[PDB]
RNA sequence: CUUGUAUAUA
């Protein structure tokens, strides 16, 4: 097409495109100088282009380059130019959140309509939460509408999540969708979750997905609710009760590290102590089978014996240190980075 | 062991 060939050829505006702007937004290049151009052009030019492709607002929602063109204008459309979208999306918001390119326009949309379209287009989703948890594109459409809806206009999520929490929290997006429903659901909220998850500890810590729910329990702080103060306690204990073998773990070695990192003055040294040295003279000379001296010599559990050393208390901190001198005496990356941060 | 984990468009 000409306009399409005296563009990448050499500059236009949107008064120059009448008569092809949906064959522009369907190219990249022409799509690219259409976002740039919805940014600062003024409202009778944004409205040229929108009065003609508005009719294929969800063709180009699809489109691989055109959906960055939709975006822009809930971006930098008018009021009436966004109400004129929305109605459009109306009873098609499970099939565009499914689509590969159209859920990236629905997760913009909710960040600039008003909050009355935001619930109103979602409760097209409430029958099916878990089926757009699951996919790969409405998992992000889900996320979206917890982080812009407030918790207690979504009923419908958690009450189709009840018994399917710990199968969640083991999967690749389930464990997203729940750390955003731990963040902004309410106190009830965080103890319909967690009570789902206080019989499974040891099992979502050593998990690929689900140690990552843990870390976010770890990392919370005492201001929060009853029920997030003992789950976090239980992470520690249990921890505590299998420090060396979490930490020569490849992915409970994390949710050590952010125990001893996150844990209050009392929760920390539980920790700590059972690999403590118990004395000067044990750290002096210690045997091949202790706590220490597996951890040191082990892939993952080296990281936790760094993040020792600078969590540690001044007590503690001597003997770890004395310790790790000990080790370099008698014998890659590991062994390297422990002593220069001794020295 | 130049050392260790999860989000989808040009």
């Amino acid at each position: 097409s000409p306009l399409l060939e005296q563009l990448r050829n050499s500059n236009m505006s949107l008064k120059d495109i009448f008569g092809h702007s949906l064959e522009f937004c369907k190219d990249q290049h022409g799509s690219r100088f259409i976002q740039r151009e919805l940014a600062t052009s003024p409202a009778s030019e944004k409205e040229v282009i929108f009065n003609e492709i508005r009719d294929d607002a969800i063709e180009l929602s699809n489109d691989v380059f055109g959906n960055y063109v939709i975006q822009k204008f809930f971006e930098f459309g008018s009021k009436i130019q966004k109400n004129t979208l929305v109605d459009q999306f109306k009873g098609n918001m499970k099939q565009l959140s499914l689509q590969m390119y159209a859920c990236r326009v629905i997760q913009k949309a909710l960040e600039y309509i008003d909050s009355n379209q935001r619930i109103e287009l979602v409760l097209e989703l409430s029958d099916s939460v878990l089926q757009m948890i699951k996919d790969q594109n409405g998992n992000h459409v889900i996320q979206k509408a917890i982080e812009t809806i407030p918790i207690e206009k979504l009923p419908f999520i958690l009450s189709s999540l009840t018994g399917h929490i710990y199968h969640l929290s083991t999967h690749s997006y389930g464990c997203r969708v729940i750390q955003r429903l731990l963040e902004f659901g309410s106190s009830e909220d965080q103890e319909s979750i967690l009570n789902e998850l206080k019989d499974f500890i040891p099992y979502l810590i050593q998990d690929q997905y689900g140690n990552y729910v843990i870390q976010y329990v770890l990392q919370q702080d005492q201001f929060t609710n009853k029920e997030m103060v003992d789950i976090k306690q239980e992470i520690i204990e249990t921890v505590a009760n299998n420090v060396v073998e979490y930490s020569k773990h490849k992915f409970a070695s994390n949710v050590v590290e952010k125990s001893i990192l996150y844990g209050s003055k009392n929760q920390k040294d539980l920790i700590i102590s059972k690999i403590l040295p118990r004395d000067k003279n044990h750290a002096l000379n210690l045997e091949d089978d202790s706590p220490m001296i597996l951890m040191i010599k082990d892939q993952f559990a080296n990281y936790v014996i760094q993040k020792l050393v600078n969590v540690s208390e001044g007590e503690g901190k001597k003997l770890i240190v004395i310790a790790i001198r000990a080790y370099l005496d008698k014998l890659l990356a590991s062994v390297e980075k422990l002593a220069a941060l001794v020295e």
